[PDB]
């Protein structure tokens, strides 16, 4: 049965909503595990600024937060009890994705291309570099 | 519902993956699957005084050779064939594909990322600028 | 006589370096005026988690303090005091990147590609949407 | 100091723009420029049966041609003919490009985003790849 990595940004409501059905459709071929992912940002601008628990919460605080958030969407997605897991990371969360594609393994990826906006971009930031780099196969939703 | 699926017929022993792609999609909704194989057209070529219907051939003639590979191709997907249609065009493949996304229009465009090739993960010309803009989903298959 | 704009990142030291010396050749070329941007970023996700004035320190002050090192950065470049101008916004760095090179408007844009790391990285995040979408030529630095 | 410059025989009407950065830049240093033209080789012909030294013309007749074309080109830089050199290939002009400025090595690559065109600014498949692969600076040229 195959691996589907499904990375979510906590703070993104639209986005969310349109991989749903492509998460879903792409479970229900093969009974695949479904593991979610949440990456809590670490910028060294703010480091380099002195914004380090200290001016920032606990990382521990953070993750457990960041976590809550991730089981609250992922109660928006039929997908069997048995078959999905949320995993909270920190870092770039492009990389991390990317680590936790090499890690599972990945059969799929499938993440939204970026924020629906009135900008002209492309991809996203995240969205991009996995495309690009995942050594499996990339749903970029739109 | 709609999946468009670009074809180059230099690469007609497709992956299994790719296949099983595109058949596991269609299945999902009872989608009709358009593909399409475009004949590259050259400026450069031009430059160098290669022209249609002189030092290559006429462009009917290497449509109608095209498409006739393209069929040989579309037949290895095991689709019913009243969801399967063949378009072959002719210029920029890039641009056709993502032409015919927007004409149809495409719910989703599915796509390998590269010629299976052991130097790179990375995208291919034509899969990096349908990703980039094609307005629907992109499955990149690796 | 032209405009120059260079993004500067102050949390980075190696990346600052390269560019140097080719803003300084290109400033002397056309005596141009040469604009440099930091860019405190601002993350929804942290946004989503509560994290605000309050738990990150005030934005008038992160301004300050960014600006000050942006003017300690600009003291490393070899060019005539009247020619340069220090600029602090907040926001997504390649947005408001990309809004300075507008508002300037910008002849050119002088970016390292991405900091230098183990990881196989082509362009970084801000790097890539400037080559993408800036209007005017853009140095890519490695 | 090397500066490469790829050129496309079919965008023989260079830009101002484009001739100035080149001259500006080898200026800056004593640079030596080469200026490399790829022949494209497309596996899609070779799939319709158009071979070189058969349906298409010999490769020696294609790059003689070329080298020609590239010729009149590179007089249109106001440069030392001790500075500069010319250079024809044949295959993937990413590939080809890229290989060059590895061979060299190159310091810098100056490449036109992509031809005039008022549909976009955003790169050409050739400059995209460059910009993203090249190991040294690029100067994108807008
Ligand atoms: N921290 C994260 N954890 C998991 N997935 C993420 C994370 N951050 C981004 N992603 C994925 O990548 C996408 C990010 O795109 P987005 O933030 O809209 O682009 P952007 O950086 O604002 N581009 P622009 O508007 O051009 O400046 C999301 O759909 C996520 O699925
Ligand atoms: N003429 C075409 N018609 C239809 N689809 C095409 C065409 N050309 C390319 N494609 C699609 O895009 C992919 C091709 O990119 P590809 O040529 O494999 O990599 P590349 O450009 O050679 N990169 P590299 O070899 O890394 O330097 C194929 O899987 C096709 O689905
Ligand atoms: N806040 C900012 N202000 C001004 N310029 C910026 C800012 N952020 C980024 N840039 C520019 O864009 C580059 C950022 O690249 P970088 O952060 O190294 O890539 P990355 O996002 O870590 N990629 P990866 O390692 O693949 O996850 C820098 O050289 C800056 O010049
Ligand atoms: N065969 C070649 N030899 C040398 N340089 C080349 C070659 N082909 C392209 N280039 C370089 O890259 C640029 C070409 O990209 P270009 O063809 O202008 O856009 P495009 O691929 O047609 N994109 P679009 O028209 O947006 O769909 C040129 O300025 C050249 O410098
Ligand atoms: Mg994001
Ligand atoms: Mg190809
Ligand atoms: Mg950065
Ligand atoms: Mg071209």
């Amino acid at each position: 049965n195959r691996t589907i990595l499904v990375p979510i940004d906590i703070s993104d409501s639209e986005l969310t909503q349109r991989v749903i059905s492509h998460v879903e459709a792409e479970a229900k071929i093969d009974d695949a595990k479904v593991h979610f992912l949440t990456v809590i940002p670490s910028l060294p601008y703010y480091a380099s600024l002195g914004l380090a628990s200290a001016e920032l919460p606990a990382m521990d605080d953070l993750k457990a937060e960041a976590k809550s958030q991730l089981e609250a969407i992922i109660k928006k997605f039929n997908l069997p009890a048995d078959r999905v897991q949320a995993h909270v990371a920190e870092g770039s969360p492009k990389d991390k994705i990317l680590e936790m594609a090499k890690k599972l393994p990945a059969d799929m990826v499938i993440i939204a291309s970026h924020r629906p906006d009135i900008t002209t971009y492309l991809l996203g930031s995240n969205a991009a570099a996995v495309v690009d780099h995942a050594e499996c196969s990339v749903l970029v939703v739109r």
